[PDB]
Parts: C-alpha cells; structure tokens; sequence
C-alpha cells in the first residue's frame, strides 16, 4: 500500500571466471518537462554564426534513463580489477527495476514552498524495447547515471531530429525540398501504450544484449615483423638497372608480409577556435532533385564539374554533420580527436586534463604507410597514405577505452553496413537496451479562461539496474611481470578521493588513465 | 498498513539458573547527516596545539545503533542481581528489531515550524555483519543506548579513519608516503545492497556472539602463599659466604613457589594538563621507506642510533597514538588510567566522582615485583620491574568491572594476536554484533540553479534489544558469610532515584561502584 | 598479501566524545579530563619487536 | 579478496622500476636481476582489509 | 630498440621496454624420448580452397 | 611509556625490546619470490607462537 | 643485543630478564627422583604456558 516499499537498495559486484555482475541503485528525480507539451526546436533560431546549424527537430514533455557508461556501472576499484584479471568482456544483459516512486506537489503558501505528496499521482513509464521512436541517444551525452552512488540522477529531457532547414523547406514544385518537408515525421510518445504508477506500483525491464568484445590485450609484435630472423627468405627483392632487373634476396631482419596495415586516417581536423566544422569529416547532403534557390532560403551549391556540387562553407557548417574520430588503426589522431570530459575556461591550459585515448602501446596500429615506386629515369619516390581503406589482408587491433567511455551506440538502421570497429571505443550493436522513457502525469487545474494549466509535481524512486558481463581470464606464457593498472603513475596521489566539502576528486592536475590493454601481451 | 502496528514494547530481565535475557526498548531518532554526503575530515583544521592530531577520515551521511554498555542491558536493581548471584556470565546472542516507523517533514510555515509526516518517505537500513566496513566504535563512546527506558535515543553519525597527515602526503618517489596516500580507501555505504523500510514496514536482526567470561569472583589466596605451614619444605635457599654456597631450608612460611606474578606495566601517564599525550604508551609509526621532508609536510624523526629513527614530541602528538589502560595484572595505575564518565569543569574535584576500575580486592594482581642479584663483593640489591611481559607459570585474574563498562570490543583484523585480556574489563571478539547503520532516505526536491536540495525530513521509530546471557550460578564451601553488592557503602542513600525537576541521580557526590568480584571467593 | 590502512588504535569515530578520561596531576590530588575526540585511548597494544 | 573500497589500488607492477629491462636476457645469454637497483615484487603491497 | 627504450617518464618508450614477453619452451609440459620411443601429432585443418 | 615523578616533572622513555603482552595485535612483514617458503620448527618441548 | 650509536662505535649488552617472544623454542630442565611429579594450576582467569 502507500506504507509498503516495493523495492531495496542493490548494489555490489560479483566476480567469478566467466562472468561479473554489477549492482547499481540511484535515487532519481523526474521533473515536468517543455510544460507538458511538445514543441518544434529549431536551431537557426537557438545558434549564432560561431557556431550555426540548420538542425530542426522536436522537443518532449518526457523524459529518459542513460545508463550508458563504465563509470556508472564500475567503481574505480571495479574497474581495475576488471582491467587487471581479464582478458575481454562484453555486457550480456541489463536488468533495470524503478520503485519506491514518490510524486509531490510543488505549491506555493505565501513567500515558503510546501512540498506534499499527492498519493494519488501517476507516473508514465514507457519502454521502446523495438526502437520505433528516434533514439536521439549521442553516445557521449552527459545524461548518463551518476558514478558516485549517493548522488542523486536527474533524468534528462527527450529530444529528436526532424529535417534540415536547408534541405528542407518550401521551394520549387516537385522537388525534394518540399518532399524532404512534407515527408517529415512526428513522434508522439503518447500514441504507444504504456505504464502508469503510483506510489504503491513498481515496474521492471530486462534487456538481452548481444554484441562484440571489449578487448583488454595488446600485440607486442607487429604481423610484419614475425618472423625467425636465423633463416634465409626465399623471396628476393628487385633491383632496377637500366630496362632490366636484378633480384637480390631480402635481408634476414626485413621480411616481406602478407599483413596490410589496417584501415586508417590521419586527419587531426581545422584546430579553429570556432565551433562551425571541429571534426576531422564533415559531410554535406544534397538530394539530386533538390532545387537551390539562390537565396538563405536553402543550401548553397556551386557547381564545381560537370555533374558536380560544391557546398559553400557556410552550407557544410549548417548541415552540422560532424564524423569523428574516423582514425582507426592510425595513432596520429588519437590524442587530438577521441579527447574528451574537458570544461573550456582558456584561463589555465586542459591539454593535460583532457581524457582522450592516446595511452594504447599496441603494434598493430600505424604511425604513416609509406608507398614505393621508381620513374622511368631511376628516381625512386616514395609517398604515405594519409587516408587507408579496408583492402584484403589487413589486421588490426581497437584503440583503449577507459571508464569514462560509454559502453555501447546504436548501429544505424540502413541496409548495408561495414564491419563494426569503433574509433572511439563503444560496442556498437543493432539493438541496444531499449530506451526508458518517463514522465509525471499531467494533472490539470481548472481555469476560468481557455488556458492550458497543470499541477506542478515532480516525481523521485530508486533506480536499481543490472548488466551481467561475460568476461575471460587470461593464461600466458609470458615469463616477464606486464603492465596492470595502477595508482603508481598518478601525479596526484590523492584521486578518486573526497575533499572536506565533499568534492568528489578527479584529474585536477593531469588526467590519470586507467585504461585496457596496458599491459597483457598475447603472441601475434 | 498506514493504521498497524508493526511491534510492540518489549522490556523485562528473565533470571534462570544457566541463562539471563534481557529486553529493552527504546524510542529513537534519526536525522539527516552531513547533509546527505560524504566528506573528508581533517583534523589538522580541527584541533589546536593543545591536542593535535594528523588524523584523517570520512564523515558519512548515515549512522548508527550502539548497544556496548552494561547499563543498555541492565538496571542497577538487575546488575545487582547478576553480581550477587552469578560467578560468571558472557553474552550468547543479541536481537535487534527496528519498526514502528515514522518519517516527519521538517517544513516551515512562516514562523512556525510545522511537523507532517511523508507517508512515502522511507529509511535505510545497512547491517554490516561480516565487518565489511570500517568498524569506527571506541568501546567508551557515549553514543550509546541511554539507560533509562523512557529516554529518546539520538542515534550517532557514522565517520572512520583514513590515514594520517603526517605519513600519507605526496613527498618522495616510490615512498611510503605516496604509497599510503594512494592506497588509502573510500568507503560509501551505498555501494552495499540494504533495505529501505516505509512506515508500515519493520526489520530484525540476529547475531551470535562467541566471547570470554565476565568473571565475578575473586581470589583471597596468593597463588604464591597456598601452602600449609606445619610443614617443612625439602627446598633449600642459598647462602654465598666468599666463593662458596651455603645452603639453609626456606622457612615454614616462606616457601617458593612456581607462580609468577601475572604480566603488567605500572605506567600512570604524563599527568600534563593538555590533551597531547595524556595515555600510558604512545606510539608512532614510520614506514621503513618513509621519506622525511624536513619541514611540516611530513612527520619529523632524527636518528638517535644507527638504523634507530626517534620521533620528535609533536610527531608523537601528531599521530596520536594512545594506549590504555595497559596495566594489566599491576594495580597501581588502577585508579588513574581506567577512569571514565568525569566532565571537567576543574571549579570542583571530580577525582572522587569518576568512575574506575579500583576496586577490586583480589590477590593475584601485584604491587611490585622485587628481582634479587647479589654481586662479586657481596652486596645484595634489590630492583623491581615496572613493565613485565607475559612469561611461563603465570597465573591471574582479570581487573573488576562496573555497570557502565562497555560489553565487548572488536579484536584488530590482523595476521597474529596474544591473548585477549583487557584492561578496560571490555570481552574482546573477532566478531562483535554487526552494526546496524540507518539513514533517512535523501528526498531531493527540484531547484532552478543546479544545486542539491532536498527535502528536510527525520525518522522516529522504536528499538528493541535483547542479549541472552550465558550464566552460572555459584557453590561455595565457605562458612563466613560474603560481600555482596549492595547500598549501604553508599554517600548518598538518593542514588538511581529521581529529583523534582526529573533529572536522574548518579554519583553527584561520590562515585558509588557496583563493581563485579566483590565477595565471591574461589578457592587457589 | 593484504596490508591494515588503520592502525588498530586509530580506529575510531571522533564526531563523539569518549566516556573515557585523562589523569592531571596537579600537587598531591588528581584531576580528570577526557581525552581529546581524535585521541582516543585504545586496548590494543603494538605487537612485540626489538629495534636492534 | 573481496573489498568494498571504491579507490584502486596498489599492485605489483613494472612501472616504477629504474630498468625496464628486467627479468629479461641479455645477448650473452645472462637473466638479468637487478643490476641497477633491487626491484621489489613485495606481497602486501596494495590490498587493504579493514580493521 | 627505436621505440622500446629507457627515455621520459610514463612513455609508450618505457612501456614498450618493460612489457616486453619472453618465451621459454621449458615452462611448457613437452615430451622426452629415447631411442625406442616415438611421437605422433594430428592437426585439423580449416582454410580456404587452392583454385 | 610515560610517567611522572613526584615533583611534577613528567618523563617519557623508549620500549627497544617489547615482548609479548596481552592484548597485542600486528602483522608479518612482507616477503618477496626471492625468500624461501618454509623453515624447519625446532624439536623441543616448547616454543612461542610462529611468526 | 647489538647496536650500533651515532658516531660509530658499536656496543653490545645483555638481556637478564627475557620473556615470551615469537620464534623461540626451548627444552626444559632435568629432573630427578626426589623431585615432585605435579603442581597445581592456580584457580584464575588466565595463565600462560605450563613450563
């Protein structure tokens, strides 16, 4: 009844050789949200010309639970332990369960609020376990579950993406401005069947996930350089004399491989002091129906070849479609573009701060690949690939990840999609836990006049959620002592500590990484 | 439901021949700690030259139920039951229920302060029974259960060490002093999976308890003078007369025996008049790969010896480190180094009103011990030992103990122990009863700014405790008739009675011992 | 392989005063004080060793 | 071990070793064991248990 | 030798130096034989085809 | 350990040699892979504790 | 016992009085025929080895 709890507090980690469980609970606050109304979000309006998008979309009265990153669901301790007693883990499933709601008006007696509970509020809780609506989840969102456990999770307000103002819009007759326009979808999460509860009600959702490995190991060796150097090669190298050629053996300690570097590009992106195109890729769209009006009313084009359109810069910065970090195997890039978790005050310098994944020492990933050719005159020339596709016979390893990366992203649904190797270290997975919507109910006052007027409440429950972790111990005949991870390093000893006002210690000095594959070799 | 009882007031000692149970309740409270977080405490900023201390520790929003005191358990008229009749007594097991519950809001309307409960409000209940947490509880505290059945309990909030300034500081590389700042642990109550209770809900828990004996009986023979005198005995003591011995027959009343005086150290304390080093032994540690820094980031050691490194008086004031009492089978310090229960205004001696462990009249606790030496020239000399350790063929008893003593304390987790004999007449256990922490539930309400706000609430709800007491009656062969505890040693005949205004009586002239061991002789 | 962070005798709550109180010795009579919230005296005692 | 601290903590590891090449062999064929200084493997280095 | 070396502090150099395996075939269960003895070993293969 | 003598002057002295006593607690020191693992207990009537 | 002070020289004392300490092992003394066969334990709390 109203006197009854319907859950407890859960929270622990388990530890076993094929599997780790952790436990989390978090008391949570829901507010309204958007004045319980949905409302059109338009970016032109919000954005000025440091940084300008032409993003449309819509915003709800609802809102939504992240449980998306390590650091919600490990400890520090928990996570060194992970990275020092195993080889990969995946999350298997996530359980969540939302109980012991509390629903209180927010009313206001003279100068003092009054907070009381209104026992016979609702909560709405919905669940799209299918992802029917947009999923507008970025992965590094700062909407994720808090790490420390006593503090509280404000749930953060659901939003999505409609079209693009430049693409978009009315003009022309038949062209995919108007249809871009007319064709246009609109989400309404009250059109899908879902719970309500009161105080006395609670609700659990279980979600099987399946994807690839997180990998904690490190190849010491390079595929190229495998090789026993004791022994001849048959294969020679050619020598170019005149319009013949000569052939000579390849060195013992140079031997020709099968092994391609892996795919990679090492763009560090413009470095400009401006938010217009920060990424190392940005994309343009433009529908080969689509009409430009010559005007700010649309996109702008020039036609650079036959057949060929170049957006202005001022269209490349309002379609705001920023890709990064696109590196993969190549190690230039990685301080610069996977940096993460930094506050901008210019007054002291974040360089150090900054959490990125620069730290992998592994040997499959590639500084520069150089290509060698000979002119007919007897120069040879050598050139590096600065972009390098997936091409037959690469192997290669993913960048670390810390615990502050979140764990998985959604594969986009389209119908062809490449093999899925993150750059910035999620599982990428075609379904992901389905997303948790919530929203306090909206009880409506009478009011002389026409007018739209509510109860304002708010809604506060226990969390608790739940991912079981398939993971692997590692074996090795290794005779050496490897890297683990470790306090040792830190600049500064005091860390993930609290201070006498109750800050919660972090990377003041320099960003300390506890990050995988720092030390387990496994043999090429 | 809201309108149900979840217990009733149980109260009430039960005697029997093997066993005593005792049952109290009491009426409690619990507020909101530290509001809501965790916090370092630094004692450094605390304290001031007259007692300085480097230690270091958490505060933490939660608290705590303390039972370890005999008058929890005991009325006089009860404690005067046990030690009259009883030789011995240990406690088997304690039960603890926690129910009738109820959450208040604290919220005010203008100048008033208006008190309504949160029917949904809920309360935290953690029990720590495998001692996974800090284990914070001096035995001599004054948080604990009050005595009387009527009086509220305020339950204490919960705080632990960390580690000491002096020693753990970042100084040095590969040093114990980064080492131990490092390594220092954190512990959050919420990472454990507890209950959360709402007023209809009640909670009990059991804990077995394996310990020592109370003894209550004392020894009139000296172990060493249990002989019969009309008898001669064939051991003879010697004479040295030049270079030669000479032997003569000890004398009937004196005969040797085999028993050494039991172990003890007669060390009363400084008697200073600040609060530095007020105990018997201090202590100091210094990590063999401690660095000193020569300055006051660090504790100050000069090397008195080779490899010998002495601390400097405010490195022992520092680290305070106190011990005692440490006199153990010594009876001089008796009277100075166990006393308790004394405020100090210094307008009024208050060295007759504290209570300490003075009084016991048995005769296996030793004055001094004599050692006898003669030398080349013939001169005998007498020393005696202050600090005797534990040696073969010793025998004796345990000091007396009062009904305000504490019933246990935790033994050190630790690779090795010497036996648990105390000083402070505490029953040391590996495991005492687990520690019930209790915290209200942290209602946050919404607030403009990002800010943490909650909602100001308390828990009221009843305790009750029951110890069963393993206990067993006394035979005697004696004809004279024995001490008891009993009133008439007593200054003021108006003692555990009550005075007009409701202030209960205790000792406000004189301090009036029910002390255990007083008459009930055991044979040697 | 594990090592105690807390000195048994430190381990304690100082937000609370100990029952417990010092001995100061002034003239031929004593008079009591309690100890100081973050010295607490403690039962237990260092382990056994030779500094040699 | 179990503990619920939340910090990490101190383990055996190379990282603090003045040579990075040790318990390793040398082109004469010798173990290499602290030539530098002693490298300390110790037990007890990071595992708290609470008193 | 150019990328794991003894240089900087906390540097992929030091790493490369320090978490560099070494392999003994002594620390691996093999077999001993004498003269009367013998060994057999199957291996499964799985691969692509020769066309 | 500390005393006082009776004209009020309070004197603090070193404890070089501490032997067993009630209600002691501490722990080994560590060792490292380069100390044996065991040793032989003295045959004799009595011994102390093994630490 | 051996130390060692500030400004070099070493001094050595002895120990008259020496009690329970870890790691000792030690025999009794002998007996003979005219010495008695059993003493009484005391009656009391605690009491350490009977040697």
């Amino acid at each position: 009844s109203v006197g009854f709890s319907t859950g407890g507090w859960t929270a622990g980690t388990y530890f076993s050789d094929n599997k780790v469980v952790t436990n989390q609970t978090r008391q949570f606050l829901t507010p309204i949200y958007n004045g319980h109304t949905y409302k059109a979000l338009q970016a032109d309006d919000l954005t000025n010309e440091n940084d300008k998008s032409k993003w449309n979309g819509i915003t709800t009265p609802w809102g939504y639970f992240n449980f998306n990153c390590y650091a919600s669901h490990f400890s520090p301790q928990d996570w060194q332990r992970m990275c020092n007693e195993y080889k990969r883990w995946r999350p298997k499933r996530l359980r969540v369960q939302i109980y012991n709601l509390q629903l209180k008006t927010i009313q206001s007696n003279g100068a003092d609020t009054q907070y009381n509970n209104d026992l016979t509020a609702a909560v709405h809780i919905l669940v799209d376990g299918s992802h029917q609506f947009p999923w507008a989840q970025h992965p590094w969102d700062d909407t994720c579950a808090p790490e420390l456990p006593y503090v509280i999770y404000k749930t953060p307000q659901y939003a999505y993406f409609q079209n693009l103002a430049g693409l978009a819009n009315n003009v022309g007759t038949n062209s995919a401005n108007k249809f871009l326009k007319m064709n246009t979808p609109l989400y309404v999460l009250e059109t899908m069947s879902h719970e309500v509860l009161r105080t006395g009600e609670d609700t659990s959702f279980e979600f099987e996930m399946s994807s690839g490995w997180v990998d904690n190991q490190t190849n010491f060796c390079p595929p190229q350089l495998d090789f026993n150097p004791l022994h001849d090669t048959r294969r020679v190298a050619p020598r170019a004399t005149n319009n013949t050629t000569q052939y000579a053996p390849y060195p013992k300690f140079k031997k020709p491989s099968n092994w391609v570097p892996g795919p990679g590009m090492a763009y560090p992106g413009r470095g400009e002091a401006d938010g217009k195109r920060p990424a190392p890729m940005t994309v343009t769209l433009r529908p080969n129906t689509f009409i430009d009006a010559g005007n700010n009313t649309t996109d702008r084009f020039q036609q650079a070849s036959y057949q060929e359109w170049k957006p202005t810069d001022d269209t490349i910065i309002g379609q705001s479609i920023n890709v990064g970090p696109i590196n993969c195997a190549a190690t230039d890039p990685d301080a610069v573009t996977t940096a993460a978790d930094a506050e901008d005050d210019v007054a002291n310098p974040n360089t150090d701060k900054v959490s990125s994944h620069r730290y992998s020492i592994d040997m499959t990933r590639w500084n520069a690949i150089q290509i060698n050719v000979r002119r007919n005159n007897g120069t040879p020339e050598t050139t590096q690939i600065y972009r390098h596709y997936l091409y037959p016979m690469q192997a290669w390893n993913s960048n670390q990840i810390d615990r502050y990366t979140p764990i998985w992203d959604k594969v986009p649904n389209t119908e062809w999609h490449t093999m899925l190797a993150s750059s910035d270290g999620t599982l990428p997975m075609t379904h992901p836990p389905g997303t948790i919507f919530i929203k306090c109910s909206k009880i409506p006052v009478p009011s002389e006049n026409n007018a739209d007027s509510y109860l304002n409440i708010y809604c506060t429950g226990q969390v608790s959620y739940e991912i079981e972790w398939e993971c692997e111990r590692y074996n090795t005949k290794n005779w050496r002592p490897e890297l683990r991870v470790d306090p040792k390093n830190w600049t500064d000893p005091n860390n993930y500590n609290l201070n006498t006002q109750g800050g919660y210690i972090v990377n003041e000095e320099l960003y300390e990484t506890m990050p995988t594959k720092i030390g387990i070799n496994r043999v090429n």
